[PDB]
């Protein structure tokens, strides 16, 4: 393997190798209309081929990242198309690289990914197989740039299974539409985890999702060794890293060998395993991805004797500290399969704390006897707000919900763009929808690592233009620490209000033309404005503005002019708005 280009290409196969590329072209220039990109894609491809023919062919030894930049700058469009992606080609790798990278857009200006009708849609399958997912990886992809590309690929297999089954049947929309909004939130779900995975990476370090997934992987596989979970946490990150930093092919690749040697293994790993091991590898490795828990194994020791008892605590944290505190959260995450992973991770770094100040002292099993009892307020502080907002959720149900976090984070984070916490509030009522419902010791675990995403979403929306101080710091802060620090933020009594905008209740008439779906986005939206002009408003008013906004659409989409409705009820909200709000 002096031919990167060919080893890649023969170990995952053309057609992996294909999407692979697709996606990594898609990620890197997400403007690119798709014909170039499915240039770029079989140039490379050609490439590939002529090198796998052939090692010793022209360009064959350059590395992934020469050939991906050397088929983009010869590319006529990009300069143009972009302002500092033309930038990037005035550097040499790894500059160039690099560059390509740090403008990667977590919110892209494209419109709303279309879902064409189901007749449409299953005609289109049909007609052409390649062209049909080709423009689906490139759609997704250019919209998600940090999607782990491997389940990205699984996605589009999911897919071609969903149409394959519905598009024949009597009724197409009717079997089509909820599995593909079933399947459309997963892999939303999938590309908010990513997007953390590579955010802890980049912004806190390898250690910071190394910790992470030790955690996870301990309550997946609690009989494991920690010499086993040890190897696949850093094989895993050595995966996350690779896709993350856009070597696609290199992660899927070793995501495979991963899978693979995990079900070589399985007698040792899990039981659970014997499922996924037998799965084609996309399947595979998605099951493993997502495996639910094993049983802990009957018969460990108490938590206290290798942590708290033993003479060596303090030796161990001193001359060894990471090897000390990862069995440590291996040892406490396995018998606990209940908590959140950042729970756990809470409770490590307390752990850690009370060491570093008790190991210091002259009597330091005095000092730390009681450390592991010490957890339960931290264990107790998520519970209270659990409980408080699934009831909440209970009785307001999604919208209401969705629209009640909304005037909170608004008034939280006055500063924060409009679409943002619009699409975070959203998010957030989500998060009810999917775990109220559990069993109250499955809902903790659900909501608050369900909370950390839709943060890290957040935290990466804000980082590139910062605007308000709170967020920046609860988001510079800790990866931990983030769902507590947001949750203490009261209102802001800094913000100064916004004044009154004529423009902002009237958007011409396209608004007429948009899905229930977009409407609620837009009442969303009018909520957040009036929330920053009039941040003490109640409730009830805040609602009745809205009711009004209601109105003015139900009446010009109701009358012939709606133009002209504008006119006599555009201002007029201007109106009945100071009437009620002052
Ligand atoms: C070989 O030793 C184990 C190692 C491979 O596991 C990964 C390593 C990064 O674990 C760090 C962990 C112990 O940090 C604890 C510490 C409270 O976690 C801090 C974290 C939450 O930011
Ligand atoms: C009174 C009620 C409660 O606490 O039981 C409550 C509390 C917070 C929010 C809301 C909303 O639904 C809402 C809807 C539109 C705009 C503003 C608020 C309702
Ligand atoms: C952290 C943040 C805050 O209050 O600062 C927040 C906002 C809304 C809700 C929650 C929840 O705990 C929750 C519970 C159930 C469903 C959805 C969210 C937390
Ligand atoms: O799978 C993607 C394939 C079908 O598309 C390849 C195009 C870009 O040439
Ligand atoms: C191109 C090929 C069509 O048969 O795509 C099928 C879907 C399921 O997968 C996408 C490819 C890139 O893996």
């Amino acid at each position: 393997h002096k031919s990167e280009i060919a080893h890649r290409f023969n170990d995952v196969g053309e057609e992996h190798f294909i999407g692979l590329v697709l996606i990594t072209f898609s990620q890197y220039l997400q403007k690119c209309p798709y014909e170039e990109h499915a240039k770029l894609v079989k140039e490379v491809t050609d490439l590939a081929k002529a090198c796998v023919a052939d090692e010793s062919a022209a360009n064959c030894d350059k590395s992934l990242h020469d050939i991906f930049g050397d088929k983009i700058c010869a590319l006529p469009s990009l300069r143009d198309t972009y302002g500092d992606v033309a930038d990037c080609c005035e550097k040499k790798e790894p500059e160039r690289n690099e560059c390509f990278l740090h403008h990667k857009d977590d919110k892209p200006d494209l419109p709303p990914f279309a879902r064409p009708e189901a007749d449409v849609l299953c005609k289109a399958f049909h007609d052409d197989e390649k062209a049909f997912f080709g423009h689906y990886l490139y759609e997704v992809a250019r919209r998600h740039p940090y999607f782990y590309a491997p389940e990205l690929l699984y996605y589009a297999q999911k897919y071609k299974a969903i149409l394959t089954e519905c598009c024949e049947a009597a009724d197409k929309g009717a079997c089509l539409t909820p599995k593909l909004d079933a399947l459309k939130e997963k892999a939303l779900i999938s590309a908010a985890q990513e997007r953390l995975r590579c955010a802890s990476i980049q912004k806190f370090g390898d250690r910071a999702y190394k910790a992470w997934a030790l955690v996870r992987l301990s309550q997946r596989f609690p009989k494991a060794d920690f010499t086993d979970i040890s190897k696949i946490v850093t094989d895993l990150t050595k995966v996350h890293k690779e896709c993350c930093h856009g070597d696609l092919l290199e992660c899927a690749d070793d995501r495979a060998d991963l899978a693979k040697y995990m079900c070589e293994h399985q007698e040792t790993i899990s039981s659970h395993l014997k499922e996924c091991c037998d799965k084609p590898i996309l399947e595979k490795a998605h099951c493993i991805y997502g495996l639910h828990n094993d049983e802990t194994p009957a018969g460990l020791p108490a938590v206290a004797e290798e942590f708290v008892e033993d003479k060596d605590v303090c030796k161990n944290y001193e001359e060894a500290k990471d090897l000390f505190l990862g069995k440590f959260l291996y040892e406490y995450s396995r018998r606990h399969p209940d908590y959140s992973v950042v729970l756990l991770l809470r409770l490590g770094k307390a752990y850690e704390a009370t060491l570093k100040k008790c190991c210091a002292t002259d009597d330091p099993h005095a000092c730390y006897a009681k450390v592991l009892d010490e957890f339960q307020p931290l264990v107790d502080e998520p519970k209270n707000l659990v409980k408080q907002n699934c009831e909440l959720y209970e009785q307001l149900g999604d919208y209401n919900f969705q629209n009640a976090l909304l005037v909170r984070y608004t008034k939280k984070v006055p500063q924060v763009s409009t679409p943002t916490l619009v699409e975070i509030s959203r998010s957030l009522g989500k998060v009810g929808s999917k775990c109220c419902k559990h069993p109250e010791a499955e809902r903790l675990p659900c909501v608050e690592d369900y909370l950390s995403v839709v943060l890290n979403r957040l935290c990466v929306l804000h980082e590139k233009t910062p605007v308000s101080e709170k967020v920046t710091k609860c988001c510079s802060e800790s990866l931990v620490d983030r769902r507590p620090c947001f949750s203490a933020l009261g209102p802001d009594e800094t913000y100064v209000p916004k004044e009154f905008n004529a423009e902002t209740f009237t958007f011409h008439a396209d608004i007429c033309t948009l899905p229930e779906t977009e409407r609620k986005i837009k009442k969303q939206t009018a909520l957040v404005e009036l929330v920053k002009h009039k941040p003490h408003a109640t409730n009830d008013q805040l609602k009745t503005v809205v009711g009004e906004f209601t109105a003015l659409l139900d009446k010009c989409c109701s009358a012939e002019d709606k133009e002209a409705c504008f006119a006599v009820e555009g201002p007029k909200l201007v109106e009945s708005s100071k009437a009620t709000l002052g």
